[PDB]
């Protein structure tokens, strides 16, 4: 949004369970590279368990081995960072200019908050 924060780095950990991420590490194999997996469990916030959506395999990858993926408008997302982090949102529209998205909070008393400028790195495709 209209923030004087030139850096959108809220928290260095962004791994939340029940989100889809893309494996950009290739460390476990190319069969896992650029593939989509769901976080089954986060261990130490910087490390999480991802179950391959396609392969079905259970992997143990660090945040640096994973990348947040952004769905289409109308889909649910999990906001990972910011003052809304931990909440669920619906993707309204994306801003590829700032690499951010417009999401509306769908959880708690914050439900109904359509907040814009949420970086693709601060949200994830909800499982």
């Amino acid at each position: 949004g209209e923030e004087e924060k030139k850096r959108t780095a809220r928290t260095d950990y962004w791994l939340q369970p029940e989100i889809i991420v893309k494996i950009i590490t290739k460390k476990l194999g190319e069969k896992y590279h650029k593939k989509k997996a769901i976080v089954k469990e986060v261990i130490d916030k910087y490390t999480a368990v991802v179950k391959m959506i396609d392969s079905g395999d259970k992997l143990k990858l660090d945040q640096t081995h994973l990348e947040t993926v952004i769905p289409a408008p109308g889909k649910r997302i999990l906001v990972l960072n910011g003052g809304y982090r931990g909440n669920e949102g619906t993707l309204e529209s994306i801003n590829e200019k700032t690499f951010s998205a417009t999401i509306v909070i769908e959880t708690g008393p914050l439900k109904g908050r359509r907040v814009e400028g949420i970086q693709y790195e601060d949200i994830s495709k909800l499982a």
